[PDB]
């Protein structure tokens, strides 16, 4: 669920406030359309598409599904107890949190005008 994703982010990018990723580029946050503006926004585009794919699983609600995971000693793990929905959603979130850690953060690309820039 979103709260768990935030915690993944807080654990893999402890240098930034997590809210730095909640409104970035065309794809990080409420947004989901347009050309991704940079490598970090590409991470979010793949995460958004991963959620749309997980939605196809019956009863699977990526913002709300509580999965089982651990963040310890620099590593994220999706646990074995997870059903198919939980395992997909946890995987979407783990891979995005890892991608976030590896991508440049461009202040300019924070809180961009989606209507105008993401058609
Ligand atoms: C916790 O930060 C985020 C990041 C991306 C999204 C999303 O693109 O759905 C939601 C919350
Ligand atoms: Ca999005």
């Amino acid at each position: 669920n979103l709260y768990q994703f935030k915690n993944m982010i807080q654990c893999t990018v402890p240098s930034r406030s997590w809210a730095d990723f909640a409104d970035y580029g065309c794809y990080c946050g409420k947004g989901g359309s347009g050309t991704p503006v940079d490598d970090l926004d590409r991470c979010c585009q793949t995460h958004d598409n991963c959620y749309n794919e997980a939605e196809n699983i019956s009863g699977c609600r990526p913002y709300f599904k509580t999965y089982s995971y651990e963040c310890t000693q620099g590593t994220l793990t999706c646990k074995g107890d997870n059903n198919a929905c939980a395992a997909s959603v946890c995987d979407c979130d783990r891979l995005a949190a890892i991608c976030f850690a590896g991508a440049p953060y461009n202040d300019a690309n924070y809180n961009i005008d989606l209507k105008a820039r993401c058609n």
